[PDB]
C-alpha cells in the first residue's frame, strides 16, 4: 500500500546533479544496455524512436520471444524471423549483420539456433548505436535513474511487518518497501551478537555474493544497510517455507516426496550450483533446509555465509567447513576440493527428498563427529524401494566419495550432469526461463514454517567494527531496485516527455 | 507534400554537436521561452510534466485566449480564468502571485484586463521555472533543433513551380520547401544586374529589415540564400495580388473599394508601419502596389528596398528616396524627416483605395516631376461624394503638408491614430490577433496579376558582400514551418 511521502521521494533530479555519475559510472555495453533493466529499456526506447536500428531493435527482440516459446511455436516463430529479418527484400531486413552470419541463421534446426545470430546483433548495438545513443537524451535519462538509484535508501524506507524465520544472528522479517510497496524479506544481523561470535568474514561473504549474482535459483540483494543494533540485508521474499519442512511437516504421514517433484527441485538446485560455479564460488552448504520456495513454487538457495570464492588462478580451496552429514569426504580427508563438494550434498539433498532420512543415519539417529565421519568416508549408501532406477543411480553418481568420479562441474558448466536419464523430462530452456509449471505450489492461506515466538553484555564497538558497518552497508543494488522501479509502475510514472 | 530525401535531412543532432552552439548560445528567458515558438512550445511541454507548475502554465495559456476571443466571449473567459486561478481554494489557485495582483485582476473590466497579471505570470516564470528549465533534458532538445535549424538549407532544398511576379532584379517565384511541404515566394535578385545598377544596398536593406521584424503584417522572410546567378529571399507567400490590381483591375467598371474594405486594410497597414515604426525603421515606400494580399483576403507590406534603419538615439533622417506622388513635402523639401513619411503614403493610398486615382493627378494625367512635386507640396486636396466624413477627416489628417500636423506615430506607438472616429467599428485587439474575417476572400481559381547583362565579373568585394547576405535561415518563421507541418511533433517523440 504505497506510503506516499516515500513515494514522493521518488523524483528525477536536475541534470546539473547528474555530472559526477557520469565521470564515474562503468559506462559498459553490457553492464548498461543488457543487464540493468532501466537501462536496457531507455536503450530499446532509443533504437525505437530511430528508424535506423528498428530492425535490430525488432530482431533482438524477437529472439528473446523465441528463446522463451513453448515448444511447439518455435518451428513457426524461426519462420517468421527467417521471413521478417533475414530474407534481402524484406521491409525490416538486418543489413548490418555480415551475409555469413545471416546464411547460417537461416539454416538448420537445433538448439543452439539463433545464438550466434543474437551475439551478432549484440556486438553490433554495442558499437555504433551504443555510442549514438550515450550521445543522446535517452542517456542522460538513465543517469538520472542511476542518480535516483544512488539516494539513501535505509531502514526507514522499508516497513517490517511478519516474522519469516530465525537466524543465527537476529530475525528475517517480511518487509514492504514504502515507497513502491514491493515485498521483501528481510535478514537481521544483530551487530553486538555478530562481533562476540566473530561472525563478520560470513557475514560479508554472504552479502557480496548475493549483491553479485544474478540468478533465478539464488536469492537476490535488493538492498544492504545498517541500524543502529544491525545491519540488515533486505533480499527476494521466499514465503513458501523450506524443502525440509516439506520432505517432513507438510504431510506427516507421506514423508517425502514423488520422484517428478524431488526431480524439479534438483533441476533448480542444479541451475543455482551451475550459476555459483562459473563465478567460481563454492556454496558448502547445500541442504533441504536452505532451498526455499518461493509462493509459485519456484526454489532458490539462501544462506551463503559458509561459500568460499576462489581467486583468479586458484581452482582449490580447503577447510573443514559446512554441515554434518552433508561434507564431502575429500572435505572431511583435509583435502583440497573444489565444487565437487556441492554435488555431494546435492546427492544428500536428494536423497533426503526422497527418502524422508539422511543416507548415513537411521531416524533420530544422534551420533559423535567421528562416527559420522567414518560413515561418510567408509559406508557405502543404501537405497529403498522407493528410487526408481534413475535416481538411485543419479545419487550413486552424486555420492560418489571420490570426486574424481562424481557427477558435477566441467568445462564451465553442468552441462554433463543435466544428460543424465532422471532430466529425461526436464526442458531445461523452460526451466532456466522460469516456464515450468512447479509440480507443488504452497498454499497462500498457509504458513509452511514452524511456529514463532519472541542485549549480550560486555561489548564496546571500537574503530574496526564500525568501518566494517559501513562497508557491508554498501546500500542499494542496481538491478534489483531496476527490476522494482519498472515491477511497480514507477518507471512508467517518472519516465515521461508529454501525458 | 513532403519530399521525403530532403525530409530524411531533419534529423535530430548527436548531443555533442551542440555543445559551440551552446557557448555562444546569449537568449535570455523572453528570447527562448517566449518568442521561439520551439523554445516555447517545450519550455510549456516542461511545465505540462512537472505538477507544481500546472497553474502558471494554465493560467498563462488562458490569459493568451482571453486576448484572442471574440468581444461577446470575454466576460465569461473572464469569470471562468478569475475562478480557477484566482481563488484562493481553486484547484489551480497560483500561490505565487502576491495578493496585491490577485486583488487586482479579481475586478477590473476593459481592454487591459489580465495584462498586469499576464506580466505577473511571465515574471514567475521567468524566474525559478526557466532555471529548472535549463536544467532540464527539454532545455537539451531545444538546443538540438537550433542546430538543426542552423544547418545549410539552399537552393536545393525550394522547388520553385510559378512565377507570381516580376522586379526590378528578377522574378519572384512560388516556391515549395522540399523537406516540410510548404509553399513560400521566393524573390530572385540578379547577380550581374544589381551590380550593374548598383542595387546592393536597397537589396540588403530589404533582406536586414525582414529577417529583423516579426509582425503579420509584413511579409516574413524565412531563407536567405545565393545561387550561382542569384541571391534569394524566401519569404511569406501573398497570394491574393496587390491592392493596386484589386482597385483597378478586378471591377473594372466600379474601380475602388467600399468603405469598410479601405478601412480593413488600412487599419492593417497602420499595424505593420507601427511594427516598423517602432524598431526605428522608416519604409518610404507605401503604396497600394507593395501592399499584398495572402489568401484569407488579410495584407502585408512588401517592397522594403527603399527603407531606412534610423541608428541607435537617432530621431530623424535625410535621403531623396520612394515613389513620386508618395514621397511627403518635408522629404521633397530637403528636410530632415522621420515615421511622418509613412502616414503621409497612407493618406495618399487610403486616398487612392476610396477614390479610384491619386490626390494629386487626374486619371492618365502624367506630368513633370517638378510639377507634381509642387502640387505635393501647394496643392489642397479635395474630395467627391464617394468619401463620408470619416474618410475625408482622416485623410485630411494624414495629408497634412506640415509633419508637425499631422496624425502618425506619437509616444512610441498609433494609439493615438487607433481613435480616430473611421475606426468606429474595428476591433483592434482582435485584427492585430488575425482574428477578424477579411471583408474579401480572393480566389484560388484567380491569379490576380530580362536579358542577361554584359561586362560583369565579380571581385572579392562582390561575392564578400553576396555571403554577407546569404544569411541562410530565419530562426523564427523556421520553427514556425517546422511546427505548421507537423515536423516537430514527428521529431519531438520520446516513445511512439
Ligand atoms: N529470503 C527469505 N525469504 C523468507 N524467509 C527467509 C529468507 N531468508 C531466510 N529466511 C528465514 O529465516 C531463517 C534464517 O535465515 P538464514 O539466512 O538461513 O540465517 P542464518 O545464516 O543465520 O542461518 C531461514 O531459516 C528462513 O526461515
Ligand atoms: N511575398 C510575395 N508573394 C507573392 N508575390 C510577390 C511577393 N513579393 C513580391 N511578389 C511579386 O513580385 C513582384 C516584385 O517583387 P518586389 O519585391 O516588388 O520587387 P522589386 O523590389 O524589384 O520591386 C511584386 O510586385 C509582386 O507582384
Ligand atoms: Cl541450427
Ligand atoms: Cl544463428
Ligand atoms: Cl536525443
Ligand atoms: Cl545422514
Ligand atoms: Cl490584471
Ligand atoms: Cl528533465
Ligand atoms: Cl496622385
Ligand atoms: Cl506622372
Ligand atoms: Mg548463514
Ligand atoms: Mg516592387
Ligand atoms: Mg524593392
Amino acid at each position: 500500500s504505497r506510503d506516499r511521502k516515500y513515494l514522493a521521494r521518488l523524483k528525477l533530479p536536475p541534470l546539473s546533479k547528474c555530472e559526477a555519475l557520469r565521470e564515474s559510472l562503468d559506462l559498459g555495453f553490457e553492464g548498461m544496455c543488457l543487464e540493468q533493466p532501466i537501462g536496457k529499456r531507455l536503450f530499446q526506447q532509443f533504437l525505437r524512436t530511430h528508424e535506423q536500428h528498428g530492425p535490430a531493435l525488432q530482431l533482438w527482440k524477437d529472439i528473446e520471444d523465441y528463446d522463451t516459446a513453448d515448444d511447439a511455436l518455435r518451428p513457426q516463430k524461426a519462420q517468421a524471423l527467417r521471413a521478417a529479418y533475414l530474407e534481402p527484400q524484406a521491409q525490416l531486413f538486418c543489413s548490418f549483420l555480415d551475409a555469413e552470419t545471416v546464411a547460417r541463421a537461416r539454416a538448420g534446426a537445433g538448439d543452439g539456433l539463433f545464438q550466434p545470430l543474437l551475439r551478432a546483433v549484440l556486438a553490433h548495438l554495442g558499437q555504433a548505436p551504443f555510442q549514438e545513443f550515450l550521445d543522446s537524451l535517452y542517456f542522460l535519462r538513465f543517469l538520472q535513474w542511476k542518480w535516483l538509484e544512488a539516494q539513501p535508501m535505509g531502514e526507514d524506507w522499508f516497513l517490517d511487518f511478519r516474522v519469516l524465520g530465525r537466524g543465527g544472528f537476529g530475525e528475517v522479517f517480511a518487509c514492504q518497501m514504502k515507497a513502491t510497496g514491493k515485498l521483501y524479506a528481510c535478514k537481521k544481523l544483530n551487530k553486538k551478537r555478530l562481533k562476540k561470535r566473530k561472525g563478520y568474514q560470513g557475514a560479508m561473504v554472504e552479502k557480496k555474493i548475493l549483491a553479485k549474482v544474478h540468478s533465478r535459483f539464488i536469492v537476490s540483494l535488493a538492498y544492504a544497510f545498517e541500524t543502529k543494533t544491525d545491519l540488515c540485508l533486505v533480499m527476494t521474499i521466499m514465503n513458501g517455507g523450506d524443502i525440509r519442512y516439506h520432505i517432513y511437516n507438510v504431510d506427516e504421514d507421506n514423508p517425502g516426496f514423488q520422484e517428478p517433484r524431488a526431480i524439479f527441485y534438483t533441476a533448480q538446485i542444479v541451475s543455482g550450483l551451475e550459476h555459483l560455479h562459473q563465478r567460481n564460488i563454492i556454496y558448502r552448504d547445500l541442504k533441504p533446509e536452505n532451498v526455499l520456495l518461493d509462493d509459485d513454487g519456484n526454489v532458490r538457495i539462501s544462506d551463503l555465509g559458509l561459500a568460499v570464492e576462489l581467486k583468479a588462478g586458484q581452482t582449490k580451496t580447503k577447510g573443514y567447513a559446512g554441515t554434518p552429514g552433508f561434507m564431502a569426504p575429500e572435505l572431511l580427508l583435509g583435502e583440497e576440493y573444489d565444487f565437487s563438494v556441492d554435488y555431494f550434498a546435492l546427492g544428500v539433498t536428494l536423497y533426503e527428498m526422497i527418502a524422508a532420512r539422511g543416507p548415513f543415519r537411521a531416524r533420530g539417529e544422534k551420533v559423535e563427529n567421528k562416527e559420522l565421519k567414518q560413515r561418510v568416508l567408509e559406508q557405502a549408501v543404501t537405497y529403498p524401494d522407493k528410487f526408481s532406477p534413475a535416481s538411485k543411480d543419479f545419487c550413486e553418481a552424486l555420492l560418489q566419495k571420490d570426486p574424481e568420479k562424481r557427477l558435477g562441474f566441467r568445462d564451465g558448466s553442468c552441462d554433463g550432469l543435466r544428460t543424465h536419464p532422471l532430466f529425461r523430462d526436464i526442458s531445461w530452456r523452460q526451466l532456466e526461463a522460469g516456464m515450468l509449471t512447479p509440480p507443488f505450489v504452497p498454499d497462500s492461506r498457509t504458513v509452511y514454517a514452524k511456529n514463532i515466538q519472541d542485549t549480550v553484555k560486555g561489548v564496546a564497538f571500537e574503530k574496526a567494527d564500525t568501518e566494517f558497518f559501513q562497508e557491508f552497508a554498501s546500500g542499494t543494488c542496481p538491478i534489483p531496485w531496476q527490476e522494482e522501479m519498472i515491477e511497480t509502475g514507477v518507471f512508467g510514472d517518472l519516465n515521461v516527455w508529454r501525458p
